[PDB]
């Protein structure tokens, strides 16, 4: 067991060349997909290197993490174009699995990246550009981890500004008649579909105006407090003898409401329809506007345990929707009531534009190409392994529902960050052919070979991916 914590460039090109000469095996930690392999760790190259305010464009270590950055470069006026789930990632690792926000005009996080340093076992460090090596920068952008250990990124960045957050309820017949319009004239726009109800949550932000600038929130609680009430007195009888076999249900988030109902019977179709139909009306009753920063109007606070599928797909261009972004949810919720899966709110659906690098599930070489981001979810409870194990079954036959009878037909590729290798070799070498034919495996390996000749940057999966 070796363990390396480099808090250097120069420290780290040390340690990948003393494992080249012994021939050994390193495994970089937070630097792309997820052992004898000796572990390095990056997180200690977290320092903000260049700010330029101009170009308004920054340099990092790619071992920083994203809270670190938006706070580095706050004080120049700057902040960060896009934001993933979680800004508790490292910016190397973010990038290098091709990460998104979501915005029909905003590119995924890859595509922010304007040069980076990778350091190769074989050629030693190298730095790659649009100008230096053009096609291994592509390549390596969204490159998975596979090609060498970024060290350093210059990223793009944009004037920190306030932005207001709409959100409002809607249903799936209106949102297609005003689909183009929502995506044409929002910056951030996602859509919250609930699981066997027809309330869809929409969410806008935009910047604020430089010039011009309904029901209370225990209010839309109401209803949730007492639906858990009445679960946890039917579900459970031998609990709540009072209020006091548990802490005080008030002052909880409705998304720390919602983990606790689902918890009580995950599986049963029959009580997630109560939970879903509780979630719709809590939206119903939570329209408004909030007004924060970008990074925290589109950042992501502690969350929880949950199992998430992510699938990209094409969805035609701006100016010409394809509307296939809309259908591919009315028929996975037509799967869902029809199979009885359990399946709780919210199913997200984002969007970006297109990325130049060719491993991206969002790549095209059209430039006004738009691809549509939905993301289904199951949540985990912390406790019983026996329980997590009966939701872990569930959720993997919840995803392969979708695998098998829409991602072909849309064109749709899961996400990198949350793509899971099969155990039967017959649903591997379908995966491995389907891969083969959306991206550039050949070349993608033959820059691997040249730059890792003794194979020390390999993965299980990259190896399972991409034979």
């Amino acid at each position: 067991r070796v363990f390396h914590q480099p808090e250097s460039l120069a420290q780290l090109e040390e340690v990948v060349r003393e494992a080249n000469a012994k021939k050994a095996r390193i495994r970089p930690v937070g630097s792309g997909l997820s052992s004898r392999a000796g572990m390095v760790n990056l997180a200690l190259m977290d320092r903000v290197l260049e700010v330029d305010k101009e170009r308004r464009t920054v340099r990092v270590e790619a071992g920083i993490r994203v809270q670190q950055l938006v706070d580095g470069i706050k004080e120049h006026g700057l902040t960060l174009q896009n934001f993933a789930s979680i800004r508790e990632q490292q910016i190397g690792g973010i990038v290098q699995v091709g990460a998104h926000g979501t915005g029909a005009r905003l590119p995924p996080i890859d595509e922010q990246v304007i040069s980076m340093k990778l350091v190769t076992p074989a050629t030693g460090t190298i730095e790659v550009s649009k100008e230096k090596d053009p096609e291994l920068f592509y390549l390596a952008r969204c490159g998975l981890g596979g090609l060498g250990v970024v060290a350093e990124v210059t990223l793009q960045c944009v004037d920190r500004q306030e932005l207001v957050e709409h959100t409002t309820v809607s249903t799936i017949q209106e949102i297609k008649k005003n689909h183009k319009k929502f995506l044409s004239e929002n910056k951030h726009v996602k859509y919250l579909y609930i699981p066997y109800t027809d309330t869809v949550v929409v969410v806008t932000c935009n910047p604020v105006s430089k010039w011009k600038g309904k029901y209370t929130a225990d209010e839309a609680l109401q209803h949730v407090r007492q639906l858990y009430q009445e679960s946890l007195q039917k579900y459970r009888p031998d609990v709540k003898s009072s209020n006091e076999d548990e802490p005080d249900i008030n002052e909880l988030s409705f998304t720390e409401l919602r983990d606790k109902l689902l918890a009580l019977d995950p599986l049963n179709k029959d009580h997630v329809i109560k939970v879903n139909q509780a979630e719709a009306e809590f939206w119903k009753k939570s329209e408004g506007y909030r007004v924060g920063w970008s990074d925290e109007i589109l950042g992501f606070d502690c969350g929880g345990q949950q199992w998430v599928s992510e699938t990209c797909y094409p969805a035609g261009t701006l100016s010409k929707p394809s509307m296939k972004d809309i259908e591919y949810i009315e028929e996975l919720k037509q799967l869902i009531e029809k199979e009885h899966i359990p399946a709780p709110a919210p199913i997200e659906q984002r969007w970006t534009a297109r990325s130049k690098s060719p491993m991206s599930p969002a790549s095209s070489p059209a430039e006004d190409d738009i691809f549509s981001w939905v993301g289904i979810i199951m949540y985990l409870p912390t406790g019983d392994a026996r329980q997590r194990k009966e939701i872990t079954e569930e959720f993997f036959h919840y995803r392969r529902m979708t695998q098998e009878w829409l991602w072909d037909r849309y064109s749709a590729y899961e996400h990198w960050a949350k793509i899971e290798v099969p155990k039967d070799n017959e649903e591997l070498a379908a995966l491995q052919a389907r891969l083969r034919k959306r991206f550039p495996v050949d070349a993608y390996n033959t820059a691997r070979r040249e730059l890792d000749p003794n194979k020390i940057l390999s993965n299980n999966k990259l190896d399972k991916l991409f034979p």
